[PDB]
């Protein structure tokens, strides 16, 4: 797929997702939420959406990823919403791997008002 | 698919998920977890399950969605488990968009006790 | 699929995921993150990855699952990264169901540097 930016790395065919990198150093105090810039824009393949999920390396530090849905039509830069849910202050260095983008298939169902049985 | 209730909106074919709406006003203090009612019941299509995930608009306020698996067989009303992980009190207004329901395919594997190599 | 260990249970064909069990009693104070051992190792089927997600029963207690991606190639024991984001201390008993493993398909896209339009 077409991407713009160097904040996303090539993955092995066997890997489920692509690593995403912090475009700049971020400091997070306990309880702080910040939208971390990655500098990448992309064109997701038709029929799919992207799921942003946290890396185990950073999750084990007590940092979570919030939100996380990139719709096929999104064309803006990708920012990752992160919160420090631990009781310690953390510094994310520039170009540190902060999350992963995983491509998943889309399913459209029409909604029919009825009576669930 | 068959649904009952007006707490879920039609999505564009290109969107990955359907927006879910709070059935009533909810107040969340820092650290509080509450199960927010949406008023909708549904019949998921055979072969799929539903993933409830948070909206970026609310995730950026420091609210997270916990749990989040709706099995094909679930027939009860959908409630979203939300926590305020920020250091500020938040009020969710009635019929505010609080999360998204995304339909994903099911995979059944039999479990074979062996030796992973 | 081949698994080793008794910390994972057989699921009904209709269920989206398999329940994962704590291999030992864990105590979590508010704000603490711990990697909970399950004792299981597995060989995921080629073409898929596994998503670890939290159970509604434990999510409603204010416990979250962080990280959560098992790549097809992972051969080590599965540990679940959990945090107590509530304001109350919690004890997870040995062999308590703490999360679910859901098998999802893999999608590989080559990355092409271009201009997103
Ligand atoms: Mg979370």
């Amino acid at each position: 797929m077409i991407i713009e930016g160097d904040g996303i790395l090539d993955k092995r065919s066997e890997d489920a997702g692509y690593d995403l990198l912090a475009a700049k150093e971020i400091h997070l105090l306990p309880g702080e939420v910040k939208v971390i810039p990655t500098g990448v824009k992309l064109m997701l393949p038709k029929g799919y959406w992207g799921l942003i999920i946290g890396k185990s390396s950073i999750g084990s530090k007590g940092l979570d990823v919030l939100g996380g849905v990139i719709d096929e039509g999104y064309r803006g830069e990708i920012g990752v919403i992160m919160i420090n849910v631990s009781r310690k202050s953390i510094t994310l260095m520039e170009r540190q791997k902060i999350a992963q983008l995983i491509i998943l298939p889309c399913k459209h169902e029409v909604l029919e008002q009825g009576k669930v049985v």
